[PDB]
Formats: C-alpha cells, sequence, structure tokens
DNA sequence: CTCTTTGTTTCTCG
DNA sequence: GCGAGAAACAAAGA
C-alpha cells in the first residue's frame, strides 16, 4: 500500500539516482505494458535522475524525458543484486547497471510497467481518477465530507476505490475504520460531520506512521508497522481498546477484520 | 481431487 | 451510472 511503495520510493532514490542503465532485460516482457522492446530501446543508456510516488504508483525518473509508473499490485517486489546474482523463479525484469541490478519479481505476474512522457504524467493520473495524497496539505476534509455526503456506497469499498484518497489497501483501510470507530459497511451518506474528521485524520495519521515504521512486512521488507495492526489479521483476539474479539467478515468481495464494539454497525 | 484465501485494479453483466 | 462477481496469476492450506 502507500506506505510500502514510499518505503521502496526511499531506498530506491537513496541507491540508484544517476546510475545509468547499461542493459534492461524481461523473461516476461508481457508486464510492460507501453511494450518491452519499446522501452529497452528508449531507456538503454539513460540515467536515473528520480523516483517519485503518487497513490500505490512507483514513478521512475529515467533522463529528463522519459518517466516509468510502476504498480506492485499484490505482490510485485523490487530488489538490488550483484550482476551476477542467480534466477529467481519470479524474477521478470532487470535493468542492469555498471555495478548492480534491479530486479522485478511478481510470483503472481499482476504488477505492471508503463513508458511515458514527462508530460503525460499529470494526464495519465487525472485519466485513473487518483485522489488526493493523504497529507494535511492535499486531502482537503471539506471535499471529502461533500462526497460522502452524496453517496450510498459502504466506507470500506469506497475508500478502497483510490478516488476520495489515494493509498490505502486493505490492511490500512481495516486499520483506520478501527481506529476511527467506523463499521465498513456502514453507508457514508450516514456519516456525521465529527465521524468524518476522525476518519480524514485518522487516514492522515495511520499512514503517516505507517511510513516512519518502514511499512508492514507480513526493498521494504524490513518494517515494524505490522507490530502495530491492531484488527488486519487478527481474527479472534481481542480489540485492545475494550477487549471484544476481533471479527472476520467479507465485504465486497474483501476480508474484513474489525471490532463488533468499537465499530457499531 | 475441490474450494478457499491472498498487500489490486479493472472488466462484464444485468 | 450501480453492485456483484470475477479475470489476470500463483501458491498454499483445509
Ligand atoms: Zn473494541
Amino acid at each position: 500500500e502507500l506506505p510500502e511503495v514510499e518505503t521502496v520510493r526511499r531506498e530506491l532514490e537513496k541507491r540508484i539516482v544517476g546510475q545509468k542503465i547499461i542493459s534492461i532485460e524481461a523473461t516476461y516482457p508481457r508486464m510492460v505494458l507501453t511494450g518491452f522492446e519499446q522501452l529497452k530501446k528508449e531507456l538503454t543508456g539513460k540515467t536515473i535522475q528520480g523516483i517519485s510516488r503518487r497513490g500505490k504508483y512507483l514513478i521512475f525518473e529515467i533522463g529528463d524525458d522519459f518517466r516509468l509508473i510502476s504498480h506492485l499490485r499484490m505482490e510485485g517486489k523490487y530488489r538490488l543484486a550483484t550482476l551476477d546474482a542467480p534466477r529467481e523463479k519470479h524474477d521478470h525484469l532487470t535493468m542492469k547497471f555498471a555495478d548492480g541490478q534491479l530486479i522485478y519479481a511478481d510470483v503472481r505476474k499482476f504488477g505492471t510497467w508503463e513508458l511515458i512522457s514527462t508530460d503525460q504524467v499529470l494526464p495519465y493520473f487525472l485519466k485513473k481518477k487518483i485522489g488526493p495524497e493523504p497529507t494535511y496539505e492535499d486531502f482537503d476534509e471539506k471535499l471529502f465530507r461533500e462526497k460522502l455526503r452524496k453517496s450510498t456506497k459502504k466506507i470500506k469499498p469506497y475508500l478502497l476505490e483510490q478516488t476520495l484518497v489515494a493509498g490505502l489497501g486493505n490492511i490500512y483501510v481495516d486499520e483506520v475504520l478501527w481506529l476511527a470507530k467506523i463499521h465498513p459497511e456502514k453507508e457514508t451518506n450516514q456519516l456525521i460531520e465529527s465521524s468524518i474528521h476522525l476518519l480524514h485524520d485518522s487516514i492522515i495519521e495511520i499512514l503517516q506512521k505507517a511510513i516512519k515504521l518502514g511499512g508492514s512486512s507480513i526493498l521494504g521488507s524490513t518494517g515494524k508497522m505490522q507490530n502495530e495492526l491492531q484488527v488486519y489479521g487478527k481474527t479472534g483476539e481481542k480489540c485492545s481498546r475494550c477487549g471484544a474479539e476481533i471479527q472476520k467478515i467479507k465485504v465486497a468481495g474483501r476480508g474484513t477484520h474489525f471490532c463488533p464494539v468499537c465499530q457499531q454497525k
């Protein structure tokens, strides 16, 4: 989710910025949605200038004019390896540098790469309808409140859409709703102003805490946020606030962990 | 064997 | 448009 992608972004920023790409190889070229041979031709010999993030998307800034947009989906994992590192089964792509290589692996093959130009990045995210970053500066509670008032959607699935605010997935949506004492099936037009305020702040605070702790490990695999989870994967354990048993249900196809006392239906 | 579960996004169907 | 269900894929457990 956003905190894990941010953790990877920071680690990569530290290590590969300034590196010339010597070569690029694929064993699974079909995950390059803009075309693998095209990407190899355009990026070979270019230097990595920066790594940015928007929501759950990583953005490699490569030369002045290219942006490689990468989504890790369910299982994508990057690692920095020596040039002689052996192949592992689900490795799909590598960018080779002079002194090491960046390898992308993805057991389920869901993750994507798209090569687009610098001036097309903002239109790309507008087209995806990605909502604001989860910061006090960008995530305006007033617009959030108005969108929730207008909808009969259930809060968990509406938060997962990425349109009200970017970066929540199954772990942090469950954690946030427990923190804000809101049931995941609550229709959003039933939420009162004070609950919306607590939700807004809890989204920002949980994701910032998860970033600080290097994400949850259930690059970026040394996180400590998993030790702070209150409900996700905690079925049958007791709520830290009230002592009721955490329950698990299915909401719009997703596993959903909540306290039935603290999160009233 | 069959079913279910899983850090996601985006489709069809009615 | 909406919600339900499932595709894309792989692995593991009941
Ligand atoms: Zn509780």
